[PDB]
């Protein structure tokens, strides 16, 4: 019998946007904590949530001041308790956010560090010389400008691969690598089901830091990704850690080349359970990170494929659509002009939960929310974008102009928004000012509107759910690609066990044929969305509506 985790639906909340309750504009712990029964409703069995540690927020959270401590904004360890006591009420897990690649300057590892070369703390971040006058070599940094910081007390430099204020922890030093076991065992002791870590590939650092060549210049994500301990480094944290307990572990393997994923998910390795890679939700984007590529569904479900491939037999995937650090999903995977927002989020639904793996819900997509109508660049909170401004605009680049146009499609702001919860006073999130602008659509996609209706997207992704939790082979069974080169209508099996289930799924807004595989046929239709009708036991094609999708059994 395969691990809970296999058949379990997740969702994300990113605890700052989803319920503030004492009017700061801020989500909180009693927020979320309140929309337990929300989130039961739904169906789904485990949250993730975004970091809640003690933070000064340069980073929203990724730059955690005190690994013991909860963020102030989110209230205190009491709060924390009582989430855990109240989902644990409901048979729910919560999986938390592990940032161990980084940590805050202003924590006391890094306060005692930079204080002089000579302290118990200094090879606890990576401290070096410049190179000709500069740097120590040509690394860039994700948020802008150098992953090189000088210190004038110590003369030398500190990396940071994130952003200045989030200096990147050592982990060839042992006592370092010490604290952050005795660090993950604090929470685990408390009951945690889950940890989901955080850049989790670029832990090890190239000896010598030599520079980057002009082509790991253009891919420097990649780059930070090939350090020679990271497997031994992984290993280590599951044997002196995760052996011990009974969480599952799952990793944001950004940047990482596909052919490696197996290596930190293979269960025999004895590393992580669970992958998040990014090959698909970036499968549009630019290497710039803010200019899109247009793509077609043929390239959309090959790249599936290949991920699928990956985790092989001993390996497991996670898959989602959207999350923190990316554009809303009906925006980016479909079409969310208001005549088929509703249609192409119920068809992403629909692909979201038959994939194999462990399905991800980010927080509001089961609302179809949309990408957020920035207008000005003082709009946005992301420190990416600033970033990109500093990087592209400062340099003489790119207009101003150019980086409005392109990041308001690309920006993680589009995910931040506030969760729609009502049609009152900004969505009902809040009933003071929240700290990122609502999207005025709220009066027509909330959560209020869309309980309350059979038909919504909300009462879609419910359904979903319940077929899903109904179905094995929706889980965990094989995974087959109808027809990999066709770019109008999506279409697969998923297998267990002798039953084998048909998903197709229109990605077109006009009507189209589907053929089924020669000597296939319906036996029953377990769901379809925007369909006039089911097709008839025998059938052995399809019409298809713009955007439809359904599942049948064959
Ligand atoms: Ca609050």
């Amino acid at each position: 019998g395969a691990p809970w985790w296999k058949s379990a639906v997740f969702y994300q909340v990113y605890p700052r946007s989803f319920k503030d309750t004492n009017g700061d504009g801020i989500g909180d712990f009693k927020g979320l904590t309140e929309k337990l029964d929300y989130l039961k409703g739904l169906g789904i069995d485990a949250i993730w949530i975004n970091p809640h540690y003690a933070s000064p927020n340069t980073d929203n959270g990724y730059d955690i001041s005190d690994y013991r401590e909860v963020m102030k904004e989110y209230g205190t360890m009491e709060d924390f308790d009582r989430l855990m006591a109240e989902l644990k009420k409901r048979g729910m897990r919560l999986m938390v956010d592990v940032v161990i690649n980084h940590s805050s300057d202003q924590h006391e590892w890094f306060k005692s560090s930079r204080a002089s070369k000579d302290n118990p703390y200094r090879d606890y971040y990576f401290w070096r010389d410049g190179k000709d006058g500069h740097e120590p070599n040509n690394y860039p940094s994700f948020f802008g400008g150098s992953a090189w910081e000088k210190d004038p007390v110590t003369g030398q430099y500190y990396l940071h691969y994130l952003g200045r204020q989030q200096p990147d922890l050592n982990w060839d030093t042992p006592k370092l690598r010490e604290e952050l076991y005795a660090m993950l065992r604090f929470w685990l002791d408390k009951g945690v089901s889950g940890m989901r870590f955080d850049t989790v590939a670029t832990y090890s650092k190239t000896p010598g830091f030599p520079d980057l060549t002009p082509e790991q210049m253009k891919n420097f994500a990649e780059a930070y990704t090939q350090g020679p301990n990271l497997h031994r480094y992984l290993q280590e944290m599951h044997e002196k850690v995760f052996d011990h307990y009974d969480a599952v572990t799952a990793g944001e393997i950004f940047g990482a080349p596909l052919n490696q994923v197996p290596l930190f998910i293979d269960s025999r390795r004895k590393e992580l359970d669970m992958a998040f890679t990014f090959d698909l939700i970036r499968y549009d984007r630019a290497l710039d990170r803010w200019h899109t590529i247009p793509r077609t569904l043929a390239d959309f479900r090959q790249t599936i494929d290949k991920v699928d491939a990956i985790a092989g037999e001993y390996g497991w995937n996670t898959f989602f659509l959207g999350n923190h650090d990316n554009p809303r999903a009906v925006s980016h995977f479909g079409d969310d002009r208001p005549q088929w927002r509703e249609a192409s989020a119920k068809a992403l639904a629909t692909v979201t939960l038959t994939q194999r793996g462990t399905p991800f819900i980010f927080q509001g997509d089961e609302l179809g929310m949309t990408n957020y109508p920035f207008k000005t660049l003082q709009d946005f909170d992301d420190i990416e974008v600033k970033g990109f401004f500093q990087d592209y605009v400062e340099t003489g680049k790119a207009t101003a102009e150019e980086l409005l146009t392109n990041v308001a499609l690309t920006s993680r702001d589009n995910a931040r928004t506030p969760f729609q919860w009502d049609d009152s006073a900004n969505a009902g999130f809040t009933t003071g000012k929240p700290w990122l602008k609502v999207n005025p659509n709220y009066t027509e996609i909330n959560a209020a509107r869309e309980i309350g209706d059979p038909k919504s997207v909300y009462s879609f992704y419910r359904n979903l759910i319940s077929i899903r939790h109904e179905t094995p082979a929706l889980s965990t069974g094989s995974y087959r690609d109808i027809d990999p080169s066709n770019a109008d209508v999506y279409a697969y099996t998923r297998s267990q066990d002798g039953e084998t289930y048909l998903v197709v799924v229109n990605f077109k807004a006009e009507p189209r044929s589907f053929t089924l595989p020669d000597g296939m046929h319906i036996a029953e239709t377990l769901i379809e969305s925007s369909s006039p009708a089911a097709p008839a036991a025998g059938a052995a094609s399809l019409e298809l509506q713009p955007w439809q999708s359904g599942i049948y059994k064959v």
